[PDB]
């Protein structure tokens, strides 16, 4: 069982691509310092496209590696093992065979928010829903985008147990006092007392070890299998998505841009930036017949600014063809090679959930102007210092080993905003120098679904 | 047969590590052109700084990633394997069963050079007898270096056929001459292909799975069978190394200084940074520096000016002081000198014998790697290059590229031959070319 020719040759490439960027950089550097003026200036944007397209090698590199010696295939494999397992457990827990004696879980739909902050309150449901047991009850009278309710677009989250019947009923008071309470009801996250452990960002303990072989941020994967569940189309969506795709010729590669302006204010060029840069990597592994771009913005006047400011650029957009709308600017922004938004909007972080269900490991196909990921209600998203750092500033916290992090955001420009929690101190510190500290729960695991 | 859970979370934060590189690189480099004088320095130091940590975390996961889920005892079991099998090969050609009927290639180790120059005279002999499937003899009478010759400190390169007899014997003419006369390299006319860089067609497969020079494992397997030590220099060995207090983590250093000068600080930076390497993976209790010089005032220099370093050297204790300080060389965790000198590469072939694969572990202050005589040193362009200056010259992928050296700061020279045009290029733009070359396998040595 040896190692493959093709993953040394790759690593040590990758080694000395590595290597040769820091002799690059060590000499160059040192020049810039005997430099003033225009020099100074003209040397370091060209210092600047040399390490582009060395850094971009690099990537290159790392990305055959993660291919080789049938590495693709195999995460593939698992990835599908993997979500095909849930769907089953979650099937499984939403269609028991009496109705009238299962135990219940109430969500309501109509949280006073929009469309991605309904859809992301039914998952915050839905999960707590498969930790305790409970069959997923949704009620969507008179909801906001179609009065008619969630079936008219969605499928029913169960075929046989949309009714609410029960011996007991009560509000939520807990796993322990809940647990003769054959029907409970949730409400929204940020009324919910006490907490369950079912909550983002942890994942089952039973998955955990699996998922880190396949993806590079099981959290989200975790999500994204209620959003899959719960997003399944009636059929005329579903025939409405494949008409809309041809009628704007969507097709790959392009890149997904969600511009969010209604209250945050990013220019068109700041996202642009993340789109060209995407597109150098991807043409040294493909031949980019043309840009394309899937521009969403609630910015009537954006896309023929966009059009004419990138001529070069093919872009694509739903408006020419409102729940409608989102759905579909959620669907083709999912779809895309690459997403470049802002994780402060729900809409692009459910477009990026769903993403995660449509590749083996999408996780880093992204690039956000501000937040990182993250899920409203979840619990401390927490990091674990690897290496020490010492601040050079008043604004770096000081760190060592071991220390828990707790992470405001990266700034994507080397450091992140953190508080340390052995200290208190709350600053900027290397991104580098972390790790990231994966939360488990135990969860059932519904082996019944597997017979 | 699947991924495995740290190999998987190593190549993803080794992907996380240069991404975060790049994020910090176009930040800073984009404030370092807003600035001026003593400011616009003490930032760039402080950028420089901050990058050497970040880049030898990147290198530190790379080398986890090089052993884990069973990579690194792989790695370790097939290039034993792989020496054994060659050495089991130039044992059985070196033993034939009747020396007065066996062919011969007839090697003269007294070349007018320096004792470096003169191992690897014999070394070359040795490759083109394996080649040819002659046995080696070697002549060393009147050696400068002991007048008892070569078995004064080396085992005979054979046990049973050490002598010159036959019915026929002629200098070499190119491939019925039963004993054939060696002359070096310089003036040998016609070359047979058995020289270096190329490697046997039959190992180069599984020598890149284990090695990231499979030209220079290759030399290295006549280097280790010649060196083979008469057992008294083995104990004189051993007793070296008790008396010195050789262990490890140690780092050779070998400063050439009789006729380019290079002052010891510049050795030092290069052994500073590499124990900053080391010690993001295991305790450096303390820093020692295993050093060898022609020139007699430098161990003094180094030991006062860096006294937060413990260094070793055999003069504390010619042709004994250079085996033992190429073995310590040799022995060391990371060699820095000078490849233009015969002695250091010496000691990195040697180095090669000693794990799995060394290649990597040298900082050379002036020449890459290269066997005197040796045929054309090619690379293969991977990337297009422009020229942005009239030194740098273009290349296309596919293009032949001549190397004459890597410059250690992102630029190699070397010739386009497409192009007839010689010149500096990026490093990272080209491949090696690994030449290949029919040698006997010599089957009979498994039975």
């Amino acid at each position: 069982n040896g190692l493959g020719k093709d993953h040394e040759i790759l690593r040590r490439r990758i080694e000395n691509g590595a290597k040769e960027l820091w002799f690059f950089l060590q000499s160059e550097l040192k020049k810039l310092k005997h430099l003033e003026g225009n020099e100074l200036q003209r040397h370091a944007d060209e210092i600047l496209l040399d390490l582009g397209h060395h850094e971009r090698s690099i990537m290159t590199d790392l990305y055959y590696l993660s291919q080789t010696d049938g590495a693709g295939d195999w995460r593939e494999k698992e990835a599908k093992d993997l979500t095909e397992l849930v769907q089953r457990r979650i099937t499984y827990l939403q269609n028991p065979k009496d109705c009238s004696k299962a135990r219940k879980l109430v969500c309501n739909i109509n949280k006073g928010c929009g469309y991605g902050c309904q859809l992301h309150h039914v998952v915050y449901c839905f999960m707590i829903a498969y930790g305790t047991q409970r069959t997923l009850i949704l009620e969507s009278q008179n909801w906001r985008y179609a009065t008619g309710g969630w079936e008219t677009v969605f499928r029913p989250v169960s075929e046989t147990c949309t009714d609410r019947s029960g011996l007991s009923t009560g509000h939520w008071s807990g796993e322990v006092n809940d647990k003769n309470i054959q029907v409970v009801e949730l409400p929204i996250v940020d009324s919910l007392h006490p907490r369950p452990p079912y909550l983002p960002l942890a994942v089952p303990e039973d998955l955990a070890d699996r998922l880190l072989r396949v993806h590079g941020d099981p959290a989200v994967w975790w999500v994204s299998q209620f959003v899959k569940y719960l997003i399944r189309p009636q059929p005329w969506l579903e025939k409405e998505i494949e008409e809309a795709t041809k009628k704007l010729g969507f097709k790959h590669p392009v890149i997904g841009v969600h511009v969010r302006r209604t209250d945050a204010f990013h220019p068109i060029e700041e996202y642009m930036v993340h789109v060209e840069e995407h597109f150098q990597l991807l043409a040294r592994r493909m031949q980019v017949d043309k840009k394309r771009v899937y521009l969403a913005t609630d910015d009537p006047t954006l896309l023929k600014e966009a059009k004419t400011k990138y001529s070069n650029y093919e872009f694509i957009s739903d408006n020419s063809i409102s729940l409608r709308g989102v759905i579909l600017d959620i669907h083709f922004l999912s779809q895309a090679d690459f997403l470049v938004c802002t994780f402060s909007s729900q809409v692009c972080r459910v477009a990026y959930e769903i993403m995660q269900t449509l590749h083996p490991d999408a996780s880093a196909n992204f690039h956000s102007l501000d937040d990182i990921y993250y899920f409203g209600g979840q619990n401390a998203h927490n990091q674990i210092a690897v290496y020490p750092h010492k601040p050079r500033t008043e604004e770096e916290i000081p760190m060592e080993p071991g220390d828990i992090i707790g992470v405001a955001g990266n700034h994507w420009d080397g450091y992140s905003k953190g508080i340390n929690r052995k200290l208190g101190k709350t600053g900027l510190y290397p991104s580098y120098k972390v790790r990231e500290k994966i939360e488990t729960v135990k969860y059932p695991t519904y082996p019944e679904a597997e017979k």
